[PDB]
């Protein structure tokens, strides 16, 4: 079999150490080979390889592949890979139909699972339905349909399965957002109002906003919407949660304040939100909080042990807390902090390039990635309110400070009301005339 000059057709160079790489491994002795990296033009030949389908390596290949190419790019190669020149025959059935056919599987993996691509990019899809529109060759008119009634369904876009409790309430009462305080809210509305923000921002993070670091590179906004989303939730309600103790300038008010907080935590652990447990350890262990010496010692034993544990579920690299996820029933919010530091070391310890992709080094964090989605498909039986739910939508602990000139605010008002000296500290009056008496967390 002729195939067309590498001249004219470039994926059709001859397979070299110069431009594709396979594992060599006892693993790798049958089957498939198992790709470790190549040039792009080698990896797109073998996402639509002729001799055999492949569809472990398609489906890596779409979740990673924005660390090493663009959607548009993509779209190029494939077309590319299409449009096949004639030899410099059993060519058409044995190579040609072959992978176009393979092309046409892989646009339809992509608008199957990755069409936010195409929400994005309004000119790739228009490029793309413009293009299966000229496919109209006989042998192709099942693999066309298909994908235009994916996209079709794709632009197309609560149920209760059980009865949710009651929304609970506590001095705030609804309609009235203007009274809407940490300590007003009743403790387990907080916790089951921010485990269904919570619940939603993790449930839309994807695997591709993860593989390559891509949400602390240029094109983050891009790449990474629902995890900078989600980032950005988590530190305006830590740095929420301490201003909340901070500026509780009188101590008994303080105590209070923390005691509460310790509650919702007591909820979040309750309701699975690991996500929120920890972003309550991450703001009594800041160096603003844990410094309060004197507020920690009048808090109740008993709501000093339920810290305790927490805090310990994030000691020696998470141990305990990796244990108690495996261990839980979802519906369940998952700490998203720790895939990002495992993905920021393993981006870190392995090569982009061994012009050679690192591909090896993509399935790796796919791996990482992959262990999101277990947790991303059991809704919370809670009803939204929608004014608390407002309220947390719109914290803004830092005002129009940076993040930096916040910190340091929360750190000097810490020295304020505890100093760092051996005199007692100073009494401040209230500024809030609420009453500081929790309602507990058992509900009503």
């Amino acid at each position: 079999l002729r195939l067309p000059s590498p001249e004219v057709y470039r994926f059709v160079v001859k397979d070299s150490e110069e431009n594709i790489v396979f594992e060599d491994n006892l693993q790798s002795r049958s089957g498939i080979p198992i790709i470790k990296g190549g040039t792009v033009v080698k990896l797109i030949e073998r996402l639509t390889y002729h001799m055999y389908a492949d569809p472990n390596f398609v489906r890596t290949f779409l979740t990673t592949y924005r660390s090493f190419c663009k959607p548009q790019e993509l779209l190029s190669l494939l077309i590319e890979r299409f449009e096949i020149p004639e030899p410099e025959k059993r060519f058409r059935k044995e190579y040609v139909q072959p992978v176009q056919l393979r092309i046409l599987n892989v646009f339809r993996h992509w608008v199957e699972h990755h069409f936010y691509d195409f929400e994005r990019d309004l000119y790739l899809l228009e490029r793309l339905e413009s293009f299966i529109s000229s496919v109209r060759g006989k042998a192709m008119k099942k693999w066309v349909e298909s994908i235009a009634k994916i996209i079709r369904r794709k632009k197309q876009a609560i149920t209760f399965a059980s009865p949710p409790p009651p929304i609970e309430w506590h001095i705030s009462k609804p309609g009235h957002i203007e009274t809407f305080d940490l300590m007003t809210l009743h403790p387990i509305e907080i916790a089951r109002q921010l485990t269904l923000l919570e619940s939603d921002l993790y449930r839309k993070v994807q695997p591709s906003e993860l593989v390559g670091s891509v949400w602390t590179k240029e094109d983050k906004e891009i790449n990474s919407p629902n995890l900078l989303k989600m980032i950005r939730h988590t530190t305006n309600l830590t740095l929420w949660f301490e201003k909340c103790i901070v500026e509780a300038e009188n101590f008994e008010e303080r105590v209070a304040v923390l005691s509460r907080i310790i509650e919702i935590l007591q909820v979040f652990q309750d309701l699975n939100n690991f996500n929120g447990v920890l972003e309550i350890v991450s703001a009594v262990n800041s160096v603003s909080v844990y410094r309060l010496d004197h507020t920690f010692e009048a808090l109740q034993e008993r709501k000093r042990k339920i810290l305790d544990e927490a805090v310990e579920l994030s000691q020696d690299h998470f141990k305990k807390y990796l244990v108690k996820l495996k261990s839980i029933n979802p519906p369940c919010v998952p700490f998203f902090g720790i895939y990002l530091t495992n993905i920021l070391k393993t981006e870190e310890g392995n090569n982009d390039f061994l012009d050679l992709i690192n591909f090896s080094k993509r399935r790796k964090v796919a791996e990482i990635t992959g262990e999101i989605q277990q947790y991303q498909n059991q809704p919370y039986c809670l009803r939204i309110e929608p004014d608390m739910r407002r309220f947390f939508e719109n914290l803004n602990p830092m005002g129009s400070a940076s993040e930096k000139e916040f910190t340091d605010y929360l750190f000097n008002k810490s020295l304020e009301i505890e100093p760092r000296n051996p005199k007692q500290p100073p009494r401040f009056p209230r500024k809030s005339t609420f009453s500081l008496k929790s309602p507990g967390i058992r509900p009503n």
